[PDB]
């Protein structure tokens, strides 16, 4: 297992796509895994967009570092060690505590 988070780049946007950067809302398609046994505890695909101010911690550590950087259109998966997840405690009556974490994420959006 890693030390940290993995980041992979999956495929590349637009070139010039808008970019990720601490305190902008930033809007992602997702799909979040338990990375043990790869079940899927959940999608926002065919609902609604995801926003969240990039950078102020209110998203799990994982995901904070794992989609600054991006562009518009990019896709990336994250490896995410649970102290950059949810820690002891799990979270949603979905992931058990001390989970490691996989995630899909696509940037739609920055604002
Ligand atoms: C305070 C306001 C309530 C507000 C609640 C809602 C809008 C209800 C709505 C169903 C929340 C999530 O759905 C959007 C839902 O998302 C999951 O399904 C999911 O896929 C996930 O893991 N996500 C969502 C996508 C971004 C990454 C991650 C996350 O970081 O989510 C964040 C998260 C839970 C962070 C905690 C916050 C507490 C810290 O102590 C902890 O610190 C380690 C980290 C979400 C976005 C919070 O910022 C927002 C809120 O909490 C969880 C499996 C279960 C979780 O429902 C609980
Ligand atoms: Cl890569
Ligand atoms: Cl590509
Ligand atoms: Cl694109
Ligand atoms: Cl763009
Ligand atoms: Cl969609
Ligand atoms: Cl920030
Ligand atoms: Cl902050
Ligand atoms: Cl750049
Ligand atoms: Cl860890
Ligand atoms: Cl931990
Ligand atoms: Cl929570
Ligand atoms: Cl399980
Ligand atoms: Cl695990
Ligand atoms: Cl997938």
């Amino acid at each position: 297992y890693p030390n940290g988070l993995i980041v992979e780049e999956l495929s590349m946007g637009k070139p010039n796509g808008k970019r990720a950067d601490p305190g902008k809302t930033v809007s992602v398609r997702y799909i979040g895994k338990l990375q043990k046994n790869g079940k899927i505890f959940d999608s926002n695909i065919g609902k609604s967009p995801f926003k969240f101010r990039l950078g102020i911690g209110s998203v799990i550590k994982g995901w904070d570092v794992g989609v600054n950087g991006m562009r518009v259109g990019d896709k990336r998966k994250l490896t995410i060690p649970p102290s950059m997840g949810y820690g002891v405690k799990g979270a949603g009556g979905q992931i058990p505590p001390n989970s490691w974490l996989t995630f899909d994420v696509e940037l739609i959006n920055v604002q």
